[PDB]
């Protein structure tokens, strides 16, 4: 479950259509994959992604793309 299987995860979300046209979302996710690609991962960011996916799940009623169910099944892990 590799920095960059993450890294990629975040990407593949941030391009999502439904993410792009929410401005709290994309910026968080954009983010995110930034402090990732700058410092690498840690349990502080996997806690930081893992939480804003359950609020993006939470807030859709589990009407989410594969990829933020991906994403979220990947910092699930650690």
């Amino acid at each position: 479950p590799s920095e960059k299987e993450i890294l990629d995860a975040l990407s593949k979300v941030y391009s999502e259509q439904v993410i792009q046209a929410d401005d709290y979302f994309r910026q968080a996710i954009f983010e995110l994959a930034s402090q990732l690609e700058k410092e690498g991962m840690s349990s502080l960011l996997a806690t930081k992604i893992d939480s804003l996916i359950n609020q993006y799940i939470l807030t859709h009623q589990f009407d989410a793309p594969k990829s933020i169910f991906d994403l979220s099944r990947l910092v699930k892990t650690k």
